[PDB]
C-alpha cells in the first residue's frame, strides 16, 4: 500500500481520476455495480474502496466513515493516488418544510460547522462547491427528471447538540448552538449533514474538485430515493470523465 | 415620497424590476442601462445612482454601490425593500493568479470573507456563496461572447492597501493578520481580491436573494475599455437569462 | 497629476497642508471649506471630493470618505501619503442614550469596533482611540459656543441596518451577534451610532496621525445643528495647525 | 433498535456500565477475546459491538471511527443505552524523543485541535478524563510494568495538517497549525491522537466518566508515517471500574 | 537583596526547596507554615509573603499570589526561577453544585479558563489541567485527614463578580458572556469558582512544572452570593 | 465593619469622597495620601490597603489594587459601592519607544488589551478608553509640575513575562501570540506595558465611572543603561505629585 489508510497503491485505481464518495462503506459496493467492471480494491476502518468503469473510463468509489475527520484521510490519500474530483452522495435530513422527503439536495457551499475544515483554511474562506461538479449534478438530477433543491447546507461535527437534537441523554445543547436551527432555517439553509464541509473546503483550498448530492429521508420540520441520489451521483460522474 | 432612506425610490419607480445589476461606480450605471431598452435615469444620492432599463419587456435596474460592504449593504437592502430579489455585480478587477492574462473574465462561486459587513448577516461560518442560477447564467453568457473565463473563489477586502497585503503605504506596514496572506491566497487557488463581493453574496444568500458577480481582468499584480465592455455584455445577457 | 492611486491628488495640491477635515458626504466638503479663507475645489472621484483652504495662514484641507470604512481607509491612507498627519471628522448622527438631545453635540474619545476595517490595521485588543489634542480642540472649540457637548464612545457599525439593530427592513431580522446589542451599548454608556469611526481612529492611532471626531446629534432613537457642528470642526482645526 | 446508528437495545447490554470504545472496528473482536463470555451484538457502518464479561459484571466494547464526529455518535447512543463509563483505547503518535513505539500513554487531559468538542462546551472548558478512570489506567499500566507516561495529548480533527504532516498531496499546512507541533512538544505534550479532545469533553460535560489510553506506533520526531499491552492495560483498568 | 523582581527572594533562601504551597492571601503564609517544621519568615512585598519552613527534613516555601491569574503568574514564575518545581495551591471557594456543602474540600482536576493570563502561556485549546502525582497526593491526603472530598472540574474567574455572574453589584448588570452562564457551569457538572487555578494550571502544565490544587467550601452559590489547610501540607508531603 | 467583602470599609469610612487614586503596591498607599492633608489609614486586607485624606478640604480615597486586573477588578468595584464614581490609577513602568526616556511621565488615552478581566464587563470591540476629564487632569497637572509628557496608548497585560515578550524566564519561551508582538505594539506607537488599565479603563467606561492613568518611567526596554537603586523613587514621586495635582481639579 502506497497509502496509510486506505491500502491502496496508485496501480489499484488504474489511471482513475474521479471518486464518487459515500459515508457508509456498505453502500460502496451498491454504486459500484451500477458501473462497468466492478471490482473490490480494499477495506481497512471505515475505507472500503471499489474500483469501476464509466464510458471505458476507471471511476473510485470509497467510503468516507461518518464526520469531517474520516473524510479527510480519505480525500487526502485518494488525492496523493491521483484522485482529482470527489462527488459525494449521502443522506440527509431537510430542515426546511417544503423539502420533502424524497427530494434531491445539491449543495452549492455549507454553513462551516466542523473542525477539520479549520486544518485547510481559515473559517473566511468559503465551504464552496465546484461549479462544474454542482453543474453536473444538477443536470443529472433533472435528466432523471427529480424535485431538486440546490443551496446552502449546514455541516455539523456533531448528529445531536450540532444539530440542536433536545431529545439525548443529557438534553441539553450548549450556548452556540441553542437556537441554531431557527437561525439556520431563516437564512435559507437546506438540510444538516456531516461532511461537506471539510470535503468542500479542502477541495477548493487544494485545487480539487468536489460535488456534494444527498436524498431527503426526513424532514426536521430511502431505497427509492437513495436510489435517485445514486443514479444521480453516477449520472453526474459520468459528465466529470 | 421616497420609500427607502437613501436612494430615494418608490416601488413605483422600479416598474415592476425585479432584478438590478449593481456596479460600484455611479458613472457607469448609465453606460450599462444603455444596452437596454428604453433607458430612463431614476435618482442619485451619495454614490447611489440608479437607472430603470427594459429588458425584453421586462423592467431591470441598475444601481450603483459604491466602495465597500458598509454602503453596498446599504444600496442591496432598499432595493430589496423596493423588490429586487437578483443581484448581479459587475465590476473590473486584478488578478493574483499567474496564469489569468488581462481581458479574461472572472466569475465568483463563493469569496473569502475578509470583510466585516457580511458578519453583520450571518457569523463567519456561512458561505459567501453565489447563487447557482446566477452564476450559471453569467458563465453561459461569457462562453456565447467566447470570452476567456475563470470561474472561481474570490477575496472580497475591506481594505484597498493592507487586506490586499500591500507595502507601498504611508506606513509600509501589514498588520499580523494580513502578513503573507496573498501567497495563501494565491496557494488556495484565489483568483482575485476586490471589495465589495463577500457582503452582496453573504447578505443575499442568507436572506432568500439571488446574487452572482463577474468582473473583467484588467490588471495583474503577479505579472481597460475592451475587457470592461466584454464584462458589461455578459452581465447583461446573462440578467436576460434571468428575467 | 496624481501621487495617488484614488483621490486625484498630488502633494503639490495640499500646498503643505498637514490638517485635513473629512466629513462624510462630498456635498459637505463645499460647506464646510467656505468657512475658511481661499476656498477651492481640488478634485473629486468617486465618493471622494476634495477642496483645500487657508486657515491663520495655513493650508487646510477638506476631502469626503464616502459611507463605512473601506473608502474613508482609502481616503485616510492616500491623505497620510500626501502629508496629512491630522485628521477631523464631522458628521451628523443619531444617539442612544435617553439624554442626549437632538442639537447637542458629540465628540468621540474612542469606538466601539463593529467595522472590519479597523482590524486591518490593529488586532481587536488595540483600542479605536481619538488623539488626544484632537479631542481636547474639539471639546474646547464645541465650548467657545456654547453647545451642550458629550464627551465619551461612539458604536461604529459596518452596516446602517442590522448592526444598529434595526429591525424594520426586508429580513425584519437581526443575527444572533446583534440581537439585543443596542440595549447592552447603552447600559455600557455607548452615546451613538454611526459608521467611519472605528475605522478612522484605529488607522490613525496605529500610524502616528492624529484623529478626532465630532457630531451633532439630529435625531434620536430612544422617542441649524450641522452648521454649529462644522463650525465646531473649523474652530477646533484652527487650534491644531 | 434503541438508537438510530450503533443498532442496540439496551437489552444488548445486559446491565453493562461501561464501554472500552477502540477506533478501529477490527479491533473489537480482538478486546473482547481478552474477557470471558465474549459475544458480538451488531456491525453498522464503522461500529462494531460486542459484549463480554468481566468478573461476572457485562461489559460492552464499541468502535468510534475515527475523529470526534463519529466518536460523539457512538458515546451519545451508548450513554443512552446506559453506559456511564468509557474507556478509549487507541493508537498515537509520539512528539517527545524519548517516548518509544509500543509506549503507552495515558491522558490526563487534551489540547482540542477538533471541532466536535465545542459542541457540547465552549473552548474555556477542560478536555479533562475523569480522575478514578486515569487512576484505573495508571494503576494498571503499574501492575503488568509496561512502560507508561502520563501527561497531555492533543487531539486534532485531521490526520495530517492538524498533526502538522507535510508528506502529503499540497505539501503545505495553513497557518494555524505551521510551526504547531514544535510549540506542543516544548509545552509538553506527550502526542497525537484524533478523538480524545471530543470523547473527553462530551463526558466531562455530561456527567460521565472517561479514561483514555493509547499505544505508541509511531515518533513524529522521526518520521511522519510509521513503516496489545495498551488493550490489557484498559481491560485490567475496566476491571477495577466496575 | 534577592534574585527575583517582586518576590525579594534569593536562591539561597529556599535553602533547596523544590516544593511551594501557594494560598492566596498573605495573611495565611504564616499560619500554614506554622505546621511544618523550622519556620522561618522570608519575605513580604506586595502581596506576595513567603515563610520557608521544614516538612520530613525537606525545606519548603509558603508563598502568597495574591488574587487573580496576573498576580499569580508572577509569583510562580519568579519561584520557578528560584528552583521550585511543584506548586500546590490552597485556597477557599464558593461551591455551585447543590450537593456540595460548605466545609467541603474540593480538588480541581483541571479548570474551565474564564480568565486571560493562562492565554499568555497557551492557546485556549490547551487544557488548564493538573499534574497526575498532585492530584493523587491532594485526594490521598484528603482520606488521611479526613473530609468530604469532591474531584472534578472548577471555573476560574478573572473577576469576583461579573465573571461569577455575581448580581450584588454597583451596575447590577452582567455582561452578555456571563448571562447565564453559571448554570451553564452546573449543567455541566462544574464544582465551583475561584480565581487563580485557569492560570496556574496552564503556565505550569505547558512548561514542565507540577501542580495541583485543592480548596475548602465557604459557601454554595445555589443558596447566597482547616482540612484544606491539613490536606495541602499533607500533600506536600507526598510530594517532596 | 464592612460594606463590601474585601476592602473591609464602610461609606461611613469615605467621609463623602467620591474619587479615588488607586496605585498597585499596597506600600505605597501611604506615601501617595502623605502628599495630602489629614492622611488616616483606613484598613488593610490581602493585597487592599486603603487611606482617607483631604485634598482642598474635600475627602479623597487612596487604595491599592494589587497586582493585575483580578485585584483591581475587586478594589474597583467595592469602591463603586462604597461611592467612588472617579478613579485615578498611578504607577512605575517601562517603556517600549526608543525616544521616551526614564523620568518622562505617561498619560494614557486608551490600551490595548492583552488581558482577562476587561472582556468581563465588554467585549473586545470596545474600547479601554480613559475618561476625559481625568485625562484632562493628568495633562494639565504635568504641566504644572512640569514634566516631560508623552499621551498615548498602553498595551496592558495580563503577565509581567510573556505577555510582554520577556525572554529572561524560566521556560524562556514566549507563547505565538506574543512572540515578536514587542516589535508590533513599538511601530503601533503603543507607549509602554503595564498590567492593569486594560481593565480599569474598560470597568469605568462600561459602568459611568470616570478613570485615568499616569505612571513614571522607571526603565526603557530598548536601551541599554538602567537606573541606580532610585529608579522609582525620584521618577515615581514626579508621577505621584501629577496624581495628586490632577485629583484637585477632579473634586
Ligand atoms: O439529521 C441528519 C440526518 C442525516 N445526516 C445528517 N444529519 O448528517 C449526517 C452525516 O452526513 C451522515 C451521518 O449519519 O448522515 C447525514
Ligand atoms: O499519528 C497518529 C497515529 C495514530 N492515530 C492518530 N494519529 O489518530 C488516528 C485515528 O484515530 C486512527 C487512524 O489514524 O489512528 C489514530
Amino acid at each position: 500500500s502506497d497509502v496509510f489508510h486506505l491500502g491502496l497503491t496508485k496501480n489499484d485505481l488504474q489511471g482513475a481520476q474521479l471518486a464518487i464518495v459515500p459515508g457508509d462503506p456498505e453502500r460502496v459496493e451498491k454504486i459500484a455495480a451500477l458501473m462497468d467492471k466492478p471490482v473490490k480494491l480494499a477495506s481497512h476502518r471505515e475505507f472500503t474502496s471499489w474500483r469501476a468503469e464509466l464510458d471505458g473510463k476507471a471511476v473510485i468509489v470509497c467510503s468516507t466513515g461518518i464526520g469531517g475527520p474520516s473524510t479527510s484521510i480519505a480525500v487526502e490519500e485518494l488525492a496523493q493516488l491521483g484522485i482529482r474530483t470527489f462527488l459525494r452522495i449521502g443522506t440527509t435530513g431537510a430542515i426546511q418544510p417544503h423539502i420533502n422527503v424524497g427530494d434531491v439536495l445539491v449543495t452549492t457551499a455549507s454553513v462551516r460547522l466542523d473542525g477539520a475544515s479549520l486544518h485547510f483554511a481559515p473559517m473566511e474562506f468559503p465551504a464552496v462547491a465546484d461549479f462544474a461538479c454542482t453543474t453536473a449534478l444538477v443536470e443529472a438530477a433533472k435528466s432523471i427528471g427529480a424535485t431538486t433543491h440546490v443551496g446552502v447546507t449546514a455541516s455539523s461535527d456533531t448528529f445531536y447538540p450540532g444539530q440542536e437534537r433536545y431529545d439525548t441523554y443529557s438534553g441539553r445543547v450548549v450556548r452556540r448552538f441553542k437556537g441554531s436551527m431557527e437561525e439556520w432555517q431563516a437564512m435559507g439553509v437546506m438540510n444538516y449533514e456531516m461532511e461537506s464541509a471539510t470535503l468542500l473546503t479542502m477541495c477548493a483550498s487544494q485545487g480539487l474538485r468536489a460535488g456534494m448530492v444527498a436524498g431527503v429521508i426526513v424532514n426536521r420540520t430511502m431505497k427509492q430515493t437513495e436510489s435517485h441520489a445514486v443514479k444521480i451521483v453516477v449520472e453526474a460522474a459520468r459528465r466529470l470523465l
